[PDB]
DNA sequence: TTGCAGTGCCCACAGAGGCCAGCAGGGGGCGCTAGTGAGGTGGTTTTTATATGTTTTGTTATGTATTGTTTATTTTCCCTTTAATTTTAGGATATGAAAACAAGAAT
């Protein structure tokens, strides 16, 4: 529910940045597929990536599934709906996305795994 | 004149072939109808589309609360100066205790 963590008032953002970093030191797997959750619930799709799911088949059928299961009420998106709560919400969301990449900038960045899907999925999307 | 060898004629029943009704062969043209097949029109609904009313969303303005700012009255740390207050002899007191005297008592 890294979604929901940054999204209801995150007490401190680099503490969670922290926290994907030691997840990510423990298993590249599940704190990869914690980051693309995050992004996906981002986008306002209420799906949820699994394991499997994300580790075996592509980027683009999973785009294609996640439209299919975009699983809306509303046409509003997490970028345009009303105002504060989702105002906080998109800022979270950038300074999480800045410090996180920002933080890893030293070692973790050059083990050349987690930028090749990333880029694949958000070029794709 | 006759017997014999050969001819004439008349009939008749077969033999034959045209005449005729009967009958079957292939094909041309009409009387009438059941049964679909398709095409056109009308009705129905229906579905898209359009417009109106209500409500939801976004924007604006005012009031309250929070943070900051130079005063500003504590306040408090640090002097030099007294006002109790304490300490050390120095004399006087007192209350005791021997010491001498006087008074019973004994020898």
């Amino acid at each position: 529910t890294l979604f929901e963590v940054v999204k209801l008032g995150k007490s401190a953002m680099q503490s969670v940045v922290d926290d994907w970093i030691e997840s990510y030191k423990q298993d590249r797997d599940i704190a990869l597929l914690d980051l693309i959750n995050f992004f996906i619930q981002c986008s306002g799709c209420r799906g949820t990536v699994r394991i499997e799911m994300f580790r075996n088949m592509q980027n683009a059928e999973i785009i294609r599934k996640m439209t299919e299961e975009f699983d809306e009420d509303s046409g509003d998106y997490p970028l345009t709906m009303p105002g504060p709560q989702w105002k906080k919400f998109r800022s979270n969301f950038c300074e999480f996305i800045g410090v996180l990449i920002r933080q890893c900038q030293y070692s973790i960045i050059y083990d050349e795994y987690m930028m090749d899907t990333v880029i694949s999925l958000l070029t794709g999307l």
